[PDB]
């Protein structure tokens, strides 16, 4: 195998296409991956069985070197001195051999999901356009994702489900006393508890999905919250904010408490059957012959080892094993998909034409197009128009042959250059986009880029032909993205151009201008067809189309459609002045014009209130799984003695569990307040401070540092106290029996503490990779998903297949140096301990064992040590990372006249003043307004009066200085209408009032003042009616009614209009201008314009730059020096 990408998928490629070829009814992924894998998997798999078979041998040489030293024969001091070597050697092989056959297996899963992913990418590329519809978009990023961190280590167990059952039977072929078969009373013992394991495991599962819908939920509420905290602080909604955070939290803790019980009681059982196999184990001992600790300690061992083979090893790989090929049938179905089926080119050729054809999208469909006849010359212009969904750009689908027909034919000539409706952003090079995948030539570069108007705003640009496009397109307005599509479609060299919706959102000046300077000269001669509105357009095409509901309204001659649908064209020209309607109403009138011519509980109280109900219970649990086992014993089938002492264990274990309950109840506590609180400190945050992260770490870390917070604090703590427990009663017995152990011991543990910091160090500092290498995989994703319809029409798939493959490399190499470092240390790790274990075996070989079951316990207890180490190691690492993050959470937490006088503004007590000394006078009920450049801080004058900014000087509101006034009130007086206007997600009663103190009825004559209540008797539940998506389904004019409706629920004085005018057509703007003067008639309205016709009914102006200003008493005064000063 390969260690690339580009190598990894063409082997999967060839043994796929090999299987998938030889069609033997349904060929499979999973053969064909076999065929790769096996190969090495199997070598790797019987390195690691000699490895852990050596476990079974280990105790069969203490027991020889026990008996050394018996009284029995002979003080043969050799023997025990070479056995004790070859036991030490046991534990080194073991060790040099297991851990490198590990690091192979993950290298495998490597392999593997890196020629899956390529697999995957390649059929996205080519899928029916039909299916398309019907695929999910969260399935393709979940069939990617959803495996990423767990099919490449799943493959660690995956020879155990093999193994396990030959230690199992070596394990039970090996006891001795076979026939007083105490064999079975172990084995039924660790059978109970692997089948209540499973349960209860699967009781964990039910839990983790139901928390997660719920998780969702709170993160989309937050978010909202988190990117608009001007507008709540504006609003002084504040806590009702908090609140609806804390129902959200609530429903999650209360589902998180009991998952955390289900975790609490797992770990509890496991040490629990710690205890019973190797209690059970000396049952023989005791009943009858006695004890022989040449045997006992021999026994023990072996209990040990088949206690963690039989829990923990086998079900490990089963349940992995049996996941990862779910797994795989998933994506299997995926690429049995249908296909986009490739276009034939052909010389037949020079025009376009179209032969009876009749198509649909799908079975069901009525969306059939009827009828569809063209021919169309080389060079002619076709002009289409119609109604909104009569295949107006489906037309387009069957002409490119994303389409096929039911019926008819298609004949065209050579290649089609598309630009679709909706452009594609190609986050990149700008030059590049407008050449992408084409030769550069100045010559026609030039030529295209000037008459589409480009360099007007390209030349700006602060790298001029390199700036780059970033993603959100930062750079570049919706009509100016559209513009740049044009560019793209027209530079490409094409025999058929396809123009959807070229309008563009343009102003009509440059609409003009571009129909001419492109649709007519650049485009000279080329066999063009364009999407339009505008009736001069068909005035100027050899061919007219109209169509309407599936079929052609009208096909030919400008004069022959007013010829033979006259009233149809008189209708639409009673709106002679068509270039004056913007697309969306140009749209509405043919709509209209179209169709018009239509041609248990007494005693759960009780349990809840004794403890000692409680205490039962679990007792009873403990009683009930040794029952189990005996009816498991009971097998032989085909002694008070005994049953006190074991009765006795039990009593004692469940005591032991009882005692720890409190600490889960801690637990949930302690995360709930930790949680409230960071919220609390976030609302109530100072401004400018919040700036150090902009949201970016504030919904990470809010998010991620809560999670783990409840994941992993209520887990990693309960391992760690078993693992306290053990080892302390360790390291006391062997220093009492043999104090130079503990001579020796000291310098060991030293050794960890060394390494272990150094390593958490860098590997902390690596794990940030993954994530930087992980996020463009995805973006690259998306971008190209979206691309889809351009990507084929251009035939740019290997140029993103390529830059998949280098971004798949690149994630690649730092997730597998993660993987290297942390193998590395592991098998340091373990060495050292090792080494240790050599010294003491010897310790306890070399001083006087004169009393030969002292060596014993030492030496079984140095034997059998090895398990607890290698969890204490893991844990540290988890509470190393825990306490990072709490760190990163504490971090957080540990006056009708307005009279300004001399006020200053800054975004930080540093960086720059925004505004300096301004004094400003606004007359009792005076229209006022300010003008200014764009980004001269007209927004920082509005949040200088809403306390957002560090700020000097003196404001005289309400008769009072600012300096009197807290937030809530001097913010209070003030509604403010924002051009980014809040919408809060839920009931429209909520959203315009979070508080509940306003009656519906008082609501609906508001709704009726505001001209909102047919708006809310549309949307169906009225009050009632959930708004979603930020507001997705109303007008941004709405959103400001809404706002208004707020402003005057809520009494304010000062009204502030953020340019309603930068969004709002002036159809609607007169009606909300009217509707507010009659609102506000007794209050003072202060409006941000862009333009003199709307500051112009003001009565006192403020016009600002360079952080001054100039007052005026009247639009003439202002229009004198404005022209003077018209710059
Ligand atoms: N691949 C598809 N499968 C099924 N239905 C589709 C598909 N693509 C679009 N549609 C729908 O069927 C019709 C397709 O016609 P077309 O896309 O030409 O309409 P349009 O008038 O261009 O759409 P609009 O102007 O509303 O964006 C639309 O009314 C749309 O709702
Ligand atoms: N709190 C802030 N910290 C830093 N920079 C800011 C802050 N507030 C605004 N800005 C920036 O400084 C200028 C502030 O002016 P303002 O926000 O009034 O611009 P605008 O003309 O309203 O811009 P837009 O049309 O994008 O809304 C802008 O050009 C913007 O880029």
């Amino acid at each position: 195998s390969a260690d690339s990408a580009d190598n990894l998928s063409e082997k999967l490629e060839r043994e796929w296409d090999r299987e998938l070829a030889t069609s033997k009814k349904k060929p499979k992924l999973i053969n064909a991956l076999r065929r790769c894998f096996f190969w090495k998997f199997m070598f790797y798999g019987i390195l690691l069985y000699l490895g852990e078979v050596t476990k079974s041998v280990q105790p069969l040489l203490l027991g020889r070197i026990i008996a050394s030293y018996d009284p029995d024969n002979s003080s043969e001091r050799s023997i025990a001195y070479y056995l004790g070597i070859g036991l030490c050697l046991l534990f080194l092989v073991r060790t040099l051999l297991i851990h490198p056959s590990i690091f192979g297996l993950h290298h495998i899963g490597m392999q593997i999901r890196i020629a899956l992913f390529s697999l995957i990418y390649k059929k996205t590329l080519k899928l029916s356009s039909k299916v398309l519809d019907k695929i999910s978009t969260g399935q393709l990023v979940s069939l990617l994702s959803n495996n990423l961190n767990k099919f490449d280590e799943g493959l660690a167990l995956a020879h155990f489900v093999w193994i396990a059952p030959l230690q199992v039977a070596l394990l039970m072929g090996l006891l001795w006393d076979m026939l007083q078969a105490s064999a079975f009373a172990g084995l039924a013992f660790l059978i109970v508890m692997a089948f209540f394991q499973a349960w209860l495991g699967q009781m964990m599962m039910k839990y983790r999905d139901k928390r997660a819908g719920k998780i969702n939920e709170r993160l989309v509420i937050t978010s909202e919250i988190i990117e608009n905290i001007q507008s709540v602080k504006a609003y002084c909604w504040e806590d009702a904010m908090e609140k609806m955070i804390e129902s959200l939290r609530e429903t999650e803790l209360k589902l998180t408490r009991k998952a955390a019980y289900v975790r609490y009681f797992n770990s509890s059982a496991f040490f629990f059957s710690g205890f019973f196999v190797v209690f059970l184990a000396v049952v023989p001992y005791a009943v009858t012959k006695g004890i022989i600790l040449r045997k006992i300690f021999t026994t023990i061992s072996f209990c040990i080892v088949l206690r963690m083979t039989v829990t923990r090893q086998f079900p490990g790989s089963v349940q992995t094993w049996y996941d990862s090929i779910g797994a795989i049938n998933k994506i299997q179905d995926f690429l049995l998909k249908e296909e986009y089926k490739a276009l034939e080119y052909n010389l037949t050729t020079t025009g376009v034409e179209v032969d009876k054809v009749t198509a649909f999208w799908d079975e069901h469909a009525s969306p059939v197009l009827q009828d569809i006849n063209f021919k169309i010359e080389k060079g002619e212009l076709l002009a289409v128009s119609g109604s909104t969904g009569s295949g107006k750009t489906s037309l387009l689908m069957l002409i490119m042959g994303e389409l096929e027909p039911s019926e008819g034919k298609i004949k065209h000539s050579g290649r089609i250059s598309f630009s679709p409706q909706v452009s594609w952003i190609m986050p990149g090079t700008i030059k590049e986009n407008i050449i992408f995948g084409v030769s550069y030539d100045e010559y026609r570069y030039k030529s295209v880029i000037q008459a589409c108007q480009l360099e007007e705003d390209i030349l700006k640009f602060p790298d001029k032909d390199y700036t780059v496009l970033g993603e959100g397109g930062i750079i570049l307005s919706g009509g100016q993205r559209a513009r740049i599509s044009l560019a793209r479609a027209v530079y490409k060299d094409a025999d058929l151009y396809l123009m959807d919706s070229p309008f563009g959102y343009l102003d009509i000046f440059t609409e003009k201008e571009i129909f001419e300077s492109c649709v007519c000269k650049l485009m000279a001669n080329k066999t063009r067809i364009l999407v339009t509105s505008k009736l001069e357009h068909l005035k100027i095409a050899d061919k007219i189309l109209i169509l309407h509901e599936g079929s052609c309204y009208f096909y030919g001659t400008f004069s022959e459609l007013q010829g033979q649908r006259p009233d149809f064209s008189s209708e639409l020209m009673g709106f002679d002045s068509f270039d004056q309607f913007s697309a969306e109403r140009r749209n509405s009138i043919i709509t209209e014009t179209l169709r018009r011519f239509s041609f248990w509980n007494t005693y759960f109280r009780y349990i809840t209130i004794h403890k000692s109900l409680i205490f039962v219970l679990i007792l009873c649990v403990t009683i009930f799984l040794l029952e189990v086992a005996a009816s498991l014993v009971l097998l032989l089938f085909l002694y008070y003695m005994i049953y006190i002492y074991v009765g006795i264990a039990d009593t004692l274990l469940a005591m032991g569990i009882f005692r720890g309950l409190p600490l889960v109840h801690t637990l949930i506590t302690v995360s709930k307040t930790l949680h409230q609180k960071m919220v609390h400190a976030v609302l109530y945050a100072p401004m400018s401070t919040f700036n150090s992260l902009k949201a970016g770490g504030i919904l990470n870390r809010f998010s991620k540092d809560t999670a783990i917070l409840d994941d992993l604090l209520p887990l990693t703590v309960f391992d760690l106290i078993q693992l306290i427990l053990i080892v302390i009663g360790a390291i006391t017995v062997v220093s009492i029996l043999q104090p130079y152990i503990f001579l020796a011991s000291v310098p060991v543990i030293a050794a960890f503490i060394v390494l272990r910091a150094y390593f958490l160090h860098t590997s902390q500092q690596l794990k940030q990779l993954e994530s930087e290498a992980r996020s463009p995989i995805f973006t690259h994703l998306v971008t190209s998903l979206k691309g889809l319809w351009t990507l084929r029409a251009f035939g740019r798939q290997p140029y993103f297949e390529t830059l998949f493959h280098k971004a798949l490399n690149l994630h690649t190499a730092n997730w597998f140096l993660y993987l290297s470092t942390l193998r590395w240390f592991q098998m340091r790790i373990e060495m050292i301990f090792v080494v240790f274990f050599s010294a003491v075996a010897f310790i306890s070989i070399i001083t006087t064992g004169d009393g030969p079951g002292r060596v014993g316990i030492i030496l079984t207890l140095a034997m059998n040590i090895m398990g607890t180490l290698q969890w204490a190691v893991n844990s540290s690492i988890d509470v190393d990372s825990l306490m990072r993050s709490v760190s990163r959470i504490f971090k957080f937490i540990d006056g009708g006249q307005m009279t300004v006088t001399d006020l200053t503004a800054r975004y930080t007590e540093g960086g720059t003043a925004v505004l300096e000394n301004i004094s400003f006078s606004i007359s009792s009920g005076q229209t006022v307004g300010l003008l200014g450049r764009t980004g001269s801080g007209k927004s920082t004058l509005l949040f200088a009066f809403l306390r957002l900014l560090n700020t000097e000087g003196d404001i005289q509101i309400d008769g009072v200085s600012w300096n009197t006034v807290s937030l809530q009130q001097w913010r209070k007086a003030f509604g403010v209408i924002p051009q980014k206007v809040f919408i809060f997600s839920g009931t429209f009663r909520k959203n315009l009032d979070p508080y509940g103190q306003w009656n519906d009825e008082e609501i609906w004559k508001v709704a009726e003042e505001v001209g909102l209540k047919s708006v809310i008797e549309q949307f169906p539940g009225q009050l009632d009616f959930v708004l979603v998506d930020g507001g997705c389904v109303l007008s941004h004019g709405h959103k400001q009614l809404m706002c208004l409706a707020r402003s005057v629920l809520s009494k304010a004085k000062i009204l502030l209009l953020d340019e309603p005018s930068a969004h709002l057509d002036p159809i609607t703007s007169q009606v909300i201008r009217k509707t507010l003067k009659h609102a506000f008639a007794d209050c003072t309205v202060v409006l941000s314009e862009s333009r003199l016709e709307a500051i112009l009914e003001c009565q006192r102006f403020l016009v600002i730059e360079d952080n001054k200003m100039r007052q005026y008493e009247s639009i003439q005064k202002l229009l004198s020096e404005k022209s003077s000063l018209r710059q």
